């Protein structure tokens, strides 16, 4: 009986396992774009993807996950509200049933199609699993969906789909370059919060852009065909793996712009 998104399983019983659940830095937020303040003192994001490597995409159950070579510095993160540099390990979705949900964070209360999530670790830490124990640890830049003209360099992914469709599924996926999935603008908000899946570890400068990607309607459709089962057991589509918005308590979200 292991933690989930599914009718008995799902974020209202997370705090039973992980009690964290109900804690002080909780992600995702609404992002109240009246309230947020703007920060003169906020960096550009500097985004350095050029020489990324990606290696394999991978059903975990949850989501599916592109996942990178992070042992030398060659995707990273760094600038913004950032001290340090940050590492991409992988990136993931979260998305809905239809169209009018699906995304985690929210922007005055709207909800997107989907959020890409792209996971960076501070190197100050050496290593991901060392990193999440550090309240300074992570650095998750995240992107809005929504549906419209079809994100072409999403096409890769939406494409090897079909074959990691069931949990504990892997593909090669090499020379996936994710600069072809960043709108044109980085502006940002950012706050401290969690992971947004258990151990829901208070670990994570979040970075939220605040462009969406527009993807189309058969691109995303696409990813309502993957199954949160096994092969061979029964299907449960894998869609709405996205937590609610949780309470913002003593903190403040910060605008690069505004
Ligand atoms: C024992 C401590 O380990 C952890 O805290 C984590 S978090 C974590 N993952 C990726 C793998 C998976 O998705 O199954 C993860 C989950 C949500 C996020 S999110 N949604 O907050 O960006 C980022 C990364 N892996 C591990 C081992
Ligand atoms: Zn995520």
């Amino acid at each position: 009986h292991h933690w989930g998104y599914g009718k008995h399983n799902g974020p209202e019983h997370w705090h039973k396992d992980f009690p964290i659940a109900k804690g002080e830095r909780q992600s995702p937020v609404d992002i109240d774009t009246h309230t947020a303040k703007y920060d003169p003192s906020l960096k550009p994001l500097s985004v350095s993807y050029d020489q990324a490597t990606s290696l394999r995409i991978l059903n975990n159950g949850h989501a599916f996950n592109v996942e990178f070579d992070d042992s030398q510095d060659k995707a990273v993160l760094k600038g913004g509200p950032l001290d340090g540099t940050y590492r991409l390990i992988q990136f993931h979705f979260h998305w809905g049933s239809l169209d009018g949900q699906g995304s985690e964070h929210t922007v005055d209360k709207k909800k997107y199609a989907a959020e890409l999530h792209l996971v960076h670790w501070n190197t100050k830490y050496g290593d991901f699993g060392k990193a999440v124990q550090q309240p300074d640890g992570l650095a998750v830049l995240g992107i809005f969906l929504k549906v419209g003209s079809a994100k072409p360099g999403l096409q890769k992914v939406v494409d090897v789909l079909d074959s990691i469709k069931t949990k504990g599924k892997s593909a090669d996926f090499t020379n996936f370059d994710p600069r072809g999935l960043l709108p044109e603008s980085l502006d940002y908000w950012t706050y401290p919060g969690s992971l947004t899946t258990p151990p829901l570890l208070e670990c994570v400068t979040w970075i939220v852009l605040k462009e969406p990607i527009s993807v189309s309607s058969e691109q995303v459709l696409k990813f309502r065909k993957l199954n949160f089962n096994g092969e061979g057991e029964p299907e449960e589509l894998m869609v709405d793996n996205w937590r609610p918005a949780q309470p913002l308590k003593n903190r403040q979200i910060k605008a690069s712009f505004k």
